[PDB]
């Protein structure tokens, strides 16, 4: 029915988040499950060796180098449109959840820093009334997404005290409705974050 | 490996990519499995590859619709993909050998072949092929992968040059491909970029009459 598509959604963003391990074995109603995972692997969001088992993807040096590559255009592109958009509402919203970013960070919860960095960005790129280039987007983090478990793994919250910092200057940015700001302050955070994930090569 | 799913998916996604079916039209999973001569399993499979994309639409009793494209969406979909195309097109440059530019002047052959001929399914298929080789040189799998994903997403608004557009009064169009070929030769990045930006400009520019 509808439900295969709904088990689709909800791998895609634990993939997302980074809380699966990068050649992972997953254990599969079990058939639109396996449905799901099968359609999964058909857009590389997920790997299966001939008649084997599903595994999460394995994202080397060069293939996340194309993914950043491609997405820092996208992204910078969704800012720059959501910009003109954003209401006193959604400064506001975007204003709590950066107070919930900095809450997560000093309890060291990594799950959270990652969730809350992910409904921040997501918020901002949907307000460009742009659907398929947000799709576009999140299938790219899709993507990449297994090389964020090395966070979970290697990197101590603490040390991502000053990452904050940019975000504040991002939202700064959008408040003034400085457009150019806002995609130099993007890719800031773009480039301070992919330098952390770079350590596990 | 070959597969029965993937085999109709792709199909599928070249069926939709050349405009060859309409903006709403209902798809039957058993009326495509009779026609392709296959069980209804990989079938519906590929049809619900698309679904997950996007590229199609869940309708009711085992059946699907082509999505609607407005003016809206073509403009999104090309926004998106000026980008894409640009930056496949300055990245295949430093890679293009003797050979790639032979087989991209082969399929330039055809494609006047094909205007001369009248054949409009032949004009856009060769137009994809054309772009598609010189993307792929970029290296960037998912880059070309992507643009292929937003052609599919475009499609259905291409159903419309079959219905209403003569082949004979695109003659002129095929001078921007002999430049863009000369650019890519010639290793001028600025003049590919160029050259592919006045292609879409001409192409899309013909689409919009559909919303008139």
């Amino acid at each position: 029915v509808s439900l295969t598509l709904q088990v689709e959604n909800d791998l895609k963003h634990q993939l997302s988040i980074g809380a699966l391990k990068p050649g992972a074995r997953l254990i599969t109603s079990i058939t639109p499950v396996r449905e799901a995972l099968l359609r999964l692997v058909s857009v590389n969001a997920l790997s299966v060796a001939p008649a084997q088992a599903f595994t999460v993807p394995e994202v080397g040096k060069r293939q996340l180098d194309e993914i950043n590559r491609i997405r820092y255009e996208l992204e910078l592109m969704a800012v720059a449109l959501a910009v003109e958009n954003l209401t006193p509402q959604d400064l506001a919203e975007l204003q709590e959840l950066l107070e919930k970013l900095q809450q997560a960070q000093e309890k060291g919860d990594m799950e959270q820093i990652i969730n809350v960095n992910r409904l921040f960005r997501l918020a901002i790129y949907h307000r460009s009334n742009m659907p398929i280039l947000c799709e576009m987007i999140e299938q790219l983090w899709v993507r990449m997404g297994p090389g964020l478990h090395y966070l979970y793994e290697a990197i101590n919250p603490a040390e991502l005290r000053e990452h904050i910092e940019n975000y504040h200057l991002l939202l700064a940015a959008l408040k003034a409705k400085d457009k150019e700001g806002c995609r130099h302050c993007l890719a800031e955070i773009m480039q301070q974050n992919i330098a952390i994930l770079y350590q596990q090569y």
